[PDB]
């Protein structure tokens, strides 16, 4: 269903998730909140911020790439980096 | 009357308003866009991105400050760097 997901956790470390999803064009993108999130129908799983980070092992078996800093702005350049931008 | 207000234009630039107000916690704040902005009301006026930052003359009188660039990310940049992030 989907190429990339990225979750997040709360209207904070939702920026960033976003931020993440525009550094992918290729394929349909979901960010939503982790509380929302269906496992098993993603085939990339991106996890933003130190909310969802913690959360995310106990809601999916499915593989992932963390994505956190210690605060929010921290977490966004991080998000940045990753999408080389 | 808000302290400060931040206007942006789209979905896109909504996301580096946000960032633009999470880096006032000092007073009322609104993050709006365009279309709902309601001049004489904020002590403040802040417009986001390219879209916002041509209509905004044409809609109130007040001053203001542009953060802006060139596309998303440049804007996103200029949010960060106008909080001192």
């Amino acid at each position: 269903m989907y190429k990339h997901t990225i979750v997040y956790d709360g209207e904070v470390d939702k920026i960033s998730a976003t931020v993440v999803g525009w550094g992918y064009n290729d394929g349909k993108i979901l960010i939503c909140d982790i509380k929302d999130y269906v496992p098993g129908q993603t085939q990339n799983l991106y996890v933003v911020g130190g909310g969802a980070c913690e959360k995310i092992s106990s809601i999916t078996k499915e593989k992932f790439i963390m994505i956190k800093g210690n605060d929010r702005f921290d977490t966004l350049y991080k998000a940045l980096d990753f999408i080389n931008r």
